[PDB]
C-alpha cells in the first residue's frame, strides 16, 4: 500500500479540494470518475471546475500503480495541447493515487457522432434514444483537423498512440476534440487478435500492416489509423470493415484492398484516406501534412451543408 508516491508540489491538490461524484468508465484495474475540484487554479481558490480522476480498482496488483505513475509522469512531459486531455492535478498524498485531467462532457467520437446522425441513406441508422443536432460538413472536416493537430503535437513529443480511433478522442461541451489514453506503456507481452476491450471493439482493424503482421508501431502506423479514423467521421461512427473476421482481414490487406469510400464524402478526402492506407510507411502523409491540407480544406468547405 506504501509505495513512494513522487510528490510534485506544483501538481499537488488537497483531497477535501476534490468532490467525487458518477463513474466515468472502467479500465484495466483503474477506474475514472467525474469530479468537482474547488481552487484548480491557486489564485482563483473559490471555483469549481469539473474534471476526470483515475484511481485504481480492488483488484489492482503492484505493477498497475507503477503504469499509473508512468501514465501521470508521461502526461508530464508531452505538456499541454488543446486538442489532447490534459493534466491537470494529482493526489499522492493521504491516501490512493488520483490522478486529475481535463473532462469531456460530450463523450467519446464514435458515440458523439452516431448520436449526430441524420435519418436517410448515406448513414446507418441512430442508436441513440436522445439524438442531437446534425452535424455539416465543415464540422466534420474541422472534427478530423482537430484530431490531426492532437496528433502532430503529440508525434512532435516523440509519443505514439499505437490505438488511435474514434473511441480514444473525447468531446467536450465546447465541442473541442481530444485524444484520449495517449499516454499507455506499452506491453511487454504479444497481444490475441481476437481479443475484444471492455467495449467490445476489435483494434487490429486500426492497425497498419506493419503493426498487424510484425508488430512494428511507428508514427506511420499512426497516420494508417487516422485513415480509419477519417473514414469514422464521415460514415458518423461507423464500424470499419463491417462483417469481416480477424482471419480475412490480414489477406484483404495484404492483397491491396481498402475499404470503400463512404456514401457522404469528397474525393479529396477519400485521397487522404488512400493516402494514409499506403500499403508502404514511408509513401504515407505526416501529420504535419494532414494539419496543412485540412487546414485548406475546412475554409474551403461550407458551413452550409
Ligand atoms: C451512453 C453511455 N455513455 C454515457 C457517456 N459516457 C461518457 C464517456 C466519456 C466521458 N468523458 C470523459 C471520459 C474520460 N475518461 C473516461 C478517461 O479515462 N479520461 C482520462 C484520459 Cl482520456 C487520460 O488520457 C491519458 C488519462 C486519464 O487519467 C490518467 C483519464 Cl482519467 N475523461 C474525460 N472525459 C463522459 C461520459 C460513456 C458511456
Amino acid at each position: 500500500s506504501e509505495y513512494e508516491l513522487p510528490e510534485d508540489p506544483r501538481w499537488e491538490l488537497p483531497r477535501d479540494r476534490l468532490v467525487l461524484g458518477k463513474p466515468l468508465g472502467e479500465g484495466a484495474f483503474g477506474q475514472v470518475v467525474l469530479a468537482e475540484a474547488i481552487g484548480l487554479d491557486k489564485d482563483k481558490p473559490n471555483r469549481v471546475t469539473k474534471v476526470a480522476v483515475k484511481m485504481l480498482k480492488s483488484d489492482a496488483t503492484e505493477k498497475d500503480l507503477s503504469d499509473l505513475i508512468s501514465e501521470m509522469e508521461m502526461m508530464k512531459m508531452i505538456g499541454k495541447h488543446k486538442n489532447i486531455i490534459n493534466l491537470l492535478g494529482a493526489c499522492t498524498q493521504d491516501g490512493p493515487l488520483y490522478v486529475i485531467v481535463e473532462y469531456a462532457s460530450k463523450g467519446n467520437l464514435r458515440e458523439y457522432l452516431q448520436a449526430r446522425r441524420p435519418p436517410g441513406l448515406e448513414y446507418s441508422y441512430n442508436p441513440s434514444h436522445n439524438p442531437e443536432e446534425q452535424l455539416s460538413s465543415k464540422d466534420l472536416v474541422s472534427c478530423a483537423y482537430q484530431v490531426a493537430r492532437g496528433m502532430e503535437y503529440l508525434a512532435s513529443k516523440k509519443c505514439i498512440h499505437r490505438d488511435l480511433a474514434a473511441r480514444n478522442v473525447l468531446v467536450t461541451e465546447d465541442n473541442v476534440m481530444k485524444i484520449a489514453d495517449f499516454g499507455l506503456a506499452r506491453d511487454i507481452h504479444h497481444i490475441d487478435y481476437y481479443k475484444k476491450t471492455t467495449n467490445g471493439r476489435l483494434p487490429v482493424k486500426w492497425m497498419a500492416p506493419e503493426a498487424l503482421f510484425d508488430r512494428i508501431y511507428t508514427h506511420q502506423s499512426d497516420v494508417w489509423s487516422f485513415g480509419v479514423l477519417l473514414w469514422e467521421i464521415f460514415t458518423l461512427g461507423g464500424s470499419p470493415y463491417p462483417g469481416v473476421p480477424v482471419e480475412e482481414l490480414f489477406k484483404l490487406l495484404k492483397e491491396g484492398h481498402r475499404m470503400d469510400k463512404p456514401s457522404n464524402c469528397t474525393n479529396e478526402l477519400y485521397m487522404m484516406m488512400r493516402d494514409c492506407w499506403h500499403a508502404v510507411p514511408s509513401q504515407r502523409p505526416t501529420f504535419k501534412q494532414l494539419v496543412e491540407d485540412l487546414d485548406r480544406i475546412v475554409a474551403l468547405t461550407s458551413n452550409q451543408e
